[PDB]
């Protein structure tokens, strides 16, 4: 121990706030509540809750405002390009002292990892698209695009598609993605064919002008979300989750030399005897084992360099993708030797735990979830 | 300030259940949400609807302070169900060490909230003696000298029982009520649901709805089960003679403020004295219950004309405070809340289900009723 910085949890393409999903936690699922375990052991922990289906850009902006307070500013240039509100919601700020000079650790799961890397990237460097635009059109700029804000001491990514996931290429992907979404609903005891009055699981699509209406089931809403810009356009989680889009992301989102990056990879498959294809183990969450993993560990594509190294998977994301960014990237990934190195991806290795088990959404009695996150917190509680 | 704790009666369910249709607010919205947004620390219990006040008190205790539910070795030995129940994390563990709550209970809730105070305050000697005799642990609930309640508020509670239990076709009609309350949340009693929807919380009895089993079919099994056929049921405590037996040992503590809201939705016939439901009474009570409630006499039981004014569910005279087998004192509201007695807050022109929003009533300002009560309860902290 000798940094005191809070931990900040960050979900992926599925995820909600503490008040949401009737208290059923993204971080902990059926195992309990990970934020609470940490706080009770004296690691101060806060939870971010951004647009699950939105782009990493949108989510970083949302994430910044949630962190220091204010209205979400997606950028005038960006807003004009993609045709959506410049301005979002207002947040009181979890840590407004961070302007004056605190520090955070981000712990991020799934696509959260991409959004954490880009939050840090934008914090340090800004965007010269938004800078040039603002002076061109004589409007204001969110401090997020100025640069010189260095306040993230660590990004820890867990089961993140740094190079993408190959699931995106699946033939029925659009439909099966929203079935994943409905599965995670069921996991939380929430049904998709009933008009919940309460918002329950808010997708936070204020920018796009999309909300679930009174008397609208999730099935219906998702059926509308499929035909919408949040599934259709460039500016989406779907896009940044494909192998090509992660590629574009990687090309501009580099590791801050002032941040400690950590990666945890996941696996819940075994190699074939005569092939190299991967197959889901007994105990992989039902939805992934049936719908997703067969494709994930058989899909080969010589054009995109998708060979045997991509087949091992955690039921959702190709395991090789979680090391750190590689495709389109300059960053350096090193195996964990004992001392966590700065400005580089410290590969903490691979765990026999599926995309939903590591967060607790699917059970795994063999995997001690509490010990994994408490072990992590203490690694993070060592310093610069 | 003291947090506020909402407690349902012989029907009720936690916030996640009934697809988010709230027992406390029904069609009118979310009473607990209203109390939090107006800045009253407010929580919601979901104990077993059909279970006895003893059981549901033991559960409420564990939901509050944390732990695994212990029904008492003597109690369990005596009725033939599991001693230990669900393990809860706890809403307000601070109650063991300094804290305080305001209980607001509806319908049978008010029996439960009182039996919860009496147990905290004086324990149970029976369990205490049984523990010496059989080498078993005792729950803190049965020790005595815990006194963290502060206020109990009963809205429409059958403190002297309801006369409805005496109905000839009660078993079948009670569960029809249960399934009308299902229908008010847009839940169907014939749909073979897979989601839990409404957990009757009968672990101790070893009873559970089977997936793909309708409430129709489940409720048939429940009627033939010990949570309907035993002495240890909501049904027996709901009885006039079961309430009396409760009242004989569940006193009012000097250390707590009790508040009673009575409720009426009937008009008196000029000749007979019988009572008939007002227009706009929830259709089910109007048809199925109030005519009986309004006409049922039995002078062995002491069921006078006095008993005929009703809620639709409960007899109005049963609601101001325990009396049959009670020494609890009952004063009508003099402007200032007295301690260790029932403060009778009057009678309101609202159904048993309307008073919690499960059935419409435009002329009833339900949001203003409960906000008002909150202050009254905060005139204390
Ligand atoms: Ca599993
Ligand atoms: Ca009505
Ligand atoms: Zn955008
Ligand atoms: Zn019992």
């Amino acid at each position: 121990r000798a940094n005191d910085a809070p931990i900040v949890l960050l979900h992926g393409f599925t995820g909600w706030g503490r008040e949401e999903m009737f208290g059923f936690k993204y971080w902990g699922g059926v195992r309990g509540d990970i934020e609470q375990w940490l706080n009770d052991n004296g690691y101060r922990t806060y939870t971010l809750a951004v647009g699950p289906l939105s782009s990493n850009w949108d989510r970083a902006c949302e994430a910044y405002a949630q962190l220091v307070g204010g209205t979400v500013d997606y950028g005038a240039a960006h807003a004009a390009k993609h045709g959506h509100a410049r301005f979002g919601r207002t947040y009181p700020g979890l840590l407004p002292e961070l302007k004056r000079g605190g520090r955070i650790h981000i712990i991020a799961h799934s696509q959260g990892g991409q959004t954490a890397r880009m939050l840090v990237s934008l914090l340090e460097n800004g965007s010269q698209e938004e800078r040039e635009y603002a002076k061109a059109h004589n409007v204001s700029l969110s401090p997020l695009f100025e640069g010189g804000h260095h306040f993230v001491l660590s990004v820890t990514t867990i089961a993140t598609p740094h190079d993408g996931t190959t699931l995106v290429n699946m033939v029925d992907f659009t439909d099966r993605f929203f079935d994943l979404q409905k599965a995670v609903l069921e996991a939380a005891a929430v049904a998709s064919n009933v008009p919940y009055t309460s918002q329950v699981y808010d997708f936070k699509l204020d920018q796009w002008g999309l909300r679930r209406q009174p008397g609208e089931s999730f099935d219906h809403y998702f059926e509308r979300l499929k035909r919408s810009p949040v599934w259709t356009s460039t500016d989406t989680a779907r896009y940044d989750l494909s192998v090509s889009g992660a590629e574009k992301l990687n090309q501009w989102v580099q590791a801050s030399p002032n941040t400690y990056y950590l990666s945890f990879s996941t696996e819940r498959t075994y190699r074939g005897a005569l092939t190299g294809n991967h197959y889901p183990e007994l105990g992989m969450n039902a939805f992934s084992a049936v719908v997703c993993a067969p494709f994930l560990g058989s899909y080969r594509n010589p054009t995109l360099g998708i060979d045997d190294r991509w087949l091992e998977n955690d039921g959702i994301v190709n395991t090789v993708s979680m090391n750190g960014p590689k495709r389109g990237s300059s960053d350096r990934i090193v195996p964990y030797d004992g001392t966590l190195k700065k400005g580089v991806w410290n590969d903490m290795g691979t765990y026999n735990v599926d995309h939903l088990e590591i967060i607790g959404v699917d059970p795994n009695p063999s995997f001690d979830i509490r010990a994994f996150y408490l072990r992590l917190a203490e690694q993070l509680a060592s310093l610069r």
